[PDB]
């Protein structure tokens, strides 16, 4: 529907400023959770407050991200397409 396209882009545009430059050089406990080469479960990013409140279905999720030129998913993980190699931080 429309209105799930919608949402769609609300839930992109939300996990876009999680990986973006202004935030990521705050968030410690997004960059304490990458693995060494960035990535981060889907399912974890899935569990924050601002994407939960708008939805819990996780097809709708992965298809936001699929959008993005900001963000890059294998398989069920996603990272910051541009050098995401220097954000990682020990646990």
């Amino acid at each position: 529907h429309h209105s799930q396209e919608l949402l769609k882009d609300y839930i992109k545009r939300q996990i876009e400023y999680y990986f973006s430059v202004d935030n990521l050089e705050r968030d410690f406990f997004l960059r304490r959770k990458m693995d060494a080469d960035g990535f981060l479960p889907i399912t974890l990013i899935a569990s924050f407050h601002r994407v939960q409140a708008l939805t819990t279905d996780i097809s709708l999720i992965f298809a936001a991200l699929k959008d993005s030129k900001v963000v890059e998913i294998v398989d069920e993980k996603v990272r910051r397409r541009e050098e995401p190699e220097k954000w990682p931080l020990p646990p």
